[PDB]
């Protein structure tokens, strides 16, 4: 069948690992538990075809460069993480976009932008601040809840939906 190598990249803690975890485990569990690097595959069924999703979760961790270059290298589409409430995860998430370009060769990579946590009050992101960077990579924005699922399937199927018809 099918394979969509998918990347989730992000600044700690904004919840990657929830975001891929509540997709493939169907829950979410509020805890402490950082990422080396960790793999998930799972076969679905997305707009009636059949597909292997190939999820690689990674670690936010600035120390993990080389493992950074490899897995951009060989990763098809990219979910870039950063939290609503955490501005410094935004700031930081224009840099991941860079290093995806730079070490791809190419500005045309499957992306989507996700604003996590949209569940929690203290929202420090605005997303009209997040759809104009969207824009600028000609990408989607899509805001999820990892806690409630909201937005979960709408941003993954969508990055896959950005593959498909690259
Ligand atoms: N309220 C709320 N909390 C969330 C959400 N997503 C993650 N969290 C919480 O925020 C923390 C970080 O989540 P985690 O998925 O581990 O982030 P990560 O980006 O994978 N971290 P790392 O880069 O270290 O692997 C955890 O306490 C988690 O429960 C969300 O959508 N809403
Ligand atoms: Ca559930
Ligand atoms: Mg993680
Ligand atoms: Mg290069």
């Amino acid at each position: 069948m099918t394979e969509y190598k998918l990347v989730v990249v992000g600044a700690g803690g904004v919840g990657k690992s929830a975001l891929t975890i509540q997709l493939i485990q169907n829950h979410f569990v509020d805890e402490y538990d950082p990422t080396i690097e960790d793999s998930y595959r799972k076969q679905v069924v997305i707009d009636g075809e059949t597909c292997l999703l190939d999820i690689l979760d990674t670690a936010g961790q600035e120390e993990y460069s080389a493992m950074r270059d490899q897995y951009m290298r060989t990763g098809e589409g990219f979910l870039c993480v950063f939290a609503i409430n955490n501005t410094k995860s935004f700031e930081d998430i224009h840099q991941y976009f860079e290093q995806i370009k730079r070490v791809k060769d190419s500005d045309d990579v499957p992306m989507v932008l996700v604003g996590n946590k949209c569940d929690l009050a203290a929202r420090t992101v605005e997303s009209r601040q997040a759809q104009d960077l969207a824009r600028s990579y000609g990408i989607p924005y899509i805001e999820t809840s990892a806690k409630t699922r909201q937005g979960v399937e709408d941003a993954f199927y969508t990055l896959v939906r950005e593959i498909r018809q690259h």
